[PDB]
């Protein structure tokens, strides 16, 4: 109770993440209970990899959170305690569960709780297992799907103790009956049911594979559902099982604030994810729609003035903006990232891109780069040696020409010697901002 | 003591730099507690930043690592020096210190102390006073410099009882003859007795500017004694003093294993110094030398083709090494960084980088290859698009172009036609490895 809270303080106060991570928990004090964060966990993770996703919950809880785990038990019961004491499996439109299978069911969920429990403490961590009384179901089949429930009420009483006792709470995903019968409860239905119940500030799906994958087969950062989703779904290279993971988390995501944001990690990498304007592992959110533009006469200059000032570090220079041209302006609706692009002899120049903090942790700096590059095909644009934005032009670029204080960038398809000339023209481009 | 351990680190595990943090625990375990470090604090930096000081000194006691600190009372002891006044003479090339400037000396430096331990304690860290105890010397000359001594014998019993409490040990430089008499003891020659008694990984060198300076007067990151030595103590640029330090550096660390390091850094420092691989300051080991060469034959080829395989996930084609023609070659001691340059159209190319972890992490990698680019000037290469070290490499390049496959970069001065040239050759040169 006294050397931890402390004894972090006068640590990651010397620690590289450190600054970073304190801001998040300051902030992420939107505390109401257990308002913290609700996170369901694979089955195939409390089994081939307990005392990872142990140490990782318990860093949560003895860094400030408090998390409201949610488990299921594929692998485990999917497999094993039911191909064994030999009930076997029926799935009709996805899963029933006849009498004989229900002690099967009690037993496992109870177990991996459990295991979970011990295992957090175990690893440094405070828990408390909730293995049944949350979620009161009816019974909506019962010649069908013989015993399985849906979530007709959230009871918070057992978990709000944890809260306050500084304990994660970790819950199977049993529901008695109004009448205390029990009955299992798939655990898609489970988490829109807890996550509507509390309304947390971040939801987590801590998978084995952790992520979830671009048309490139690599980790996909970030997405912004309010632009991203439509094409996403009508999409022939989204899978359709993809496509379910974002017809259900939209689902839920609609259900909160837009303080809200979900996201899918593996337990390594969880906390680096919470943590970091980079993060690992796909972040969801709403998000807000981008307005394009190429009339200058129809956008918040001063807003804007105040978009670069704060980028940047520096103020931009003495009526700068009633001379700017302006090609085309790609600006998000709150304005805290944008792109705007000039003309240079001709080609798509990239005048200001400027983007905060915050907005590169939502994910909106990426969402605004890729409109502009679907409108760009040919783009230059230059940059500060120093200016740490550099590796991620880097790799959107195709060309590049470094000199002592400035860094021109191509992503058209022109070649060194065709470019060579307007190049060189960036390069003699004068200051836009000050010292 | 594995209490503390598996949860101070159940911790940085998954803090970003929580790994090398990890390490250095485990290595320092126990017995070797006291083996980790022997920080020296300049006498002026107790002076302004004593709580900086105390909580860099205390964030270390904090996660397991105890710290042997050595002061030497410095301004704040001229001043108070001249107060009571006899204050001059260097006789020699230290000064001389006479009976009337001992109480002053001694109490001067035992206030230091003391300020400085209970300074460590309020920024949350456990230490000891060892204000004086365990510097046992002879004294060097009766008339002549007064009561200054050398050290003879390390009486380390003081600190193996701190260190072994989970406490740094905070010593002050004041000697004691074997016939009981105090003594003044000059700060250098008593930190480098005690880094010979203890053997530590570290011996870190605190001070105000943080850092030793290059030619262009930005920070020298790190220091390879093997090759950097000779170059550095001709050099111009590189005043008395300087040279004095490295000097200095060199003794004590010839005096270490290989495992030791010299840093030179500040207190706001130390932390990402220690744990970083850049950290805050100057670096310097003892290294391994490179040798260059147009001479192929001279090369254990052998080696090569595994830092090659293991470097890279997978080792050359068949009959790459026989084929390879040598422009010139520069490769580690060690065989744990290597360049080796060919040929190209007329260009220096290059054909093979590889740098183990391991030996990238020491600052090799960097060793080898401002030794490359020094040799050439003009110099042309390329990666693949998944490469660890395309940052890196696009930190050094002049232009770069990019592909999705691979990439060609480039550095020297050279027209766009040039380059336009030469690089779709590059493009071109088959894959001198094997597949993914
Ligand atoms: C651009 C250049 C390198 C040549 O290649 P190119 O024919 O123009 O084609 P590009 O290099 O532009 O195409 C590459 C890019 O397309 C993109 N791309 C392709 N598929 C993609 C995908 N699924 N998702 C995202 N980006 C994708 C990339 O962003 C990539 O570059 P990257 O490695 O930074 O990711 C050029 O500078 C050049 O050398 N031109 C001169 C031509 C010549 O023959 N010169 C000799 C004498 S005149
Ligand atoms: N990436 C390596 C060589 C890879 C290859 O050409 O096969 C280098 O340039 O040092």
């Amino acid at each position: 109770a006294p050397g931890v809270r402390q004894t972090i303080v006068q640590l990651l106060s010397h620690m590289r993440d450190g600054k970073e991570i304190r801001e998040y928990l300051h902030r992420f004090s939107g505390i109401d209970q257990e308002r913290f964060a609700v996170i369901k966990v694979g089955g195939a993770v409390i089994q081939d990899d307990l005392p990872g996703l142990a140490s990782a919950l318990a860093f949560l809880q003895t860094v400030g959170l408090t998390p409201v785990v949610v488990h299921g038990g594929g692998p485990q019961l999917d497999a094993a305690l039911e191909a064994a004491d030999i009930p076997t499996e029926r799935v009709d439109g996805l899963r029933v569960t006849r009498d004989e299978a229900i002690p099967i069911i009690r037993d496992t969920l109870t177990q991996a709780n459990l295991a979970l429990v011990d295992a957090i403490r175990d690893a440094g961590g405070r828990a408390a297992a909730v293995p049944r009384g949350v979620f009161e179901a009816d019974i909506v089949d019962a010649d069908k799907l013989g015993r399985v429930g849906e979530p007709r009420h959230i009871h918070l009483d057992l978990v709000g103790s944890a809260a306050r006792a500084g304990q994660a709470a970790i819950l199977a995903c049993l529901g008695e009956t109004p009448d205390g019968t029990l009955v299992n409860i798939n655990a898609d239905v489970a988490v829109r049911a807890l996550v509507h119940a509390l309304q947390p500030y971040k939801v987590v799906f801590l998978t084995g594979t952790g992520g979830l994958l671009d048309e490139d087969g690599d980790i996909l950062s970030s997405i912004n559902l309010a632009t991203d989703f439509g094409d996403l779904m009508q999409a022939d290279w989204v899978n359709g099982g993809m496509r379910l993971k974002l017809e259900e988390i939209k689902r839920l995501l609609d259900d909160l604030p837009l303080s809200s944001s979900v996201s899918i990690t593996r337990p390594s990498e969880l906390a680096r994810e919470l943590f970091t304007h980079a993060g690992s592992g796909t972040l969801i959110r709403r998000g807000e729609r981008i307005v394009a533009t190429d009339d200058k006469s129809s956008l918040d200059l001063g807003r804007l003035d105040n978009l670069v000032k704060a980028a940047f570090g520096r103020p931009a220079v003495e009526g700068y903006w009633d001379r700017l041209r302006v090609d085309r302006a790609f600006v998000t609706e709150s304005y805290r990232a944008a792109a705007i692009t000039t003309r240079l002899d001709g080609w798509v120049y990239l005048d200001k891109f400027a983007v905060l903090d915050d907005a590169r942790g939502e994910g909106l700096g990426r969402t605004v780069w890729n409109r502009l590059v679907d409108y760009a095909p040919q783009l230059i644009w230059r940059s500060r040696t120093n200016n740490p934005v550099n590796g991620f032009y880097f790799e959107e670029c195709d060309g590049a020409v470094r000199r002592d204080e400035w860094t021109v960038f191509w992503r058209g398809e022109m070649g060194p010697v065709e470019v060579a000339d307007v190049v060189e023209k960036a390069f003699a481009l004068p200051p836009t901002l000050e010292a």
